[PDB]
């Protein structure tokens, strides 16, 4: 009864702009196209990350307690296992 959809990071790709903002994170996939301007850091740090797995940058942040709950709405699936990064 889990009902978790899997990615591939070709997936991923194919949402790379602003307009459709994907991004992976520790495996996790993020839909932020509606959080953009609500980004304390800005849109243009997500924009940059918009197709990629922006996990090194996200961690270089150092983000919140707070922060990282509020991600959790965004979450949208999860990579294949066969792509993750171990
Ligand atoms: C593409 C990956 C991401 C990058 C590069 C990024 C970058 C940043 C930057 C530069 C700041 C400003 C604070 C600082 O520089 O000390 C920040 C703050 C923040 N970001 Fe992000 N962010 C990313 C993804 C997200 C996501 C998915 C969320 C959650 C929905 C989020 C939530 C926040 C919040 C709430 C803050 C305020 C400080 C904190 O609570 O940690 N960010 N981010
Ligand atoms: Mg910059
Ligand atoms: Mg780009």
């Amino acid at each position: 009864s889990e009902d978790v959809k899997y990615f591939t990071r070709a997936e991923v790709a194919k949402n790379n702009t602003k307009d459709k903002n994907w991004f992976i994170i520790h495996n996790n996939v993020y839909d932020v196209t509606a959080f953009l301007n609500e980004h304390p850091g800005g849109e243009e740090v997500l924009i940059e990350q918009a197709g990629k797995d922006a996990t090194e940058h996200f961690e270089d942040v150092g983000h919140s307690s707070d922060a990282r709950e509020m991600m959790k709405q965004y979450k949208v699936g999860e990579l294949v296992a066969e792509e993750r990064s171990n």
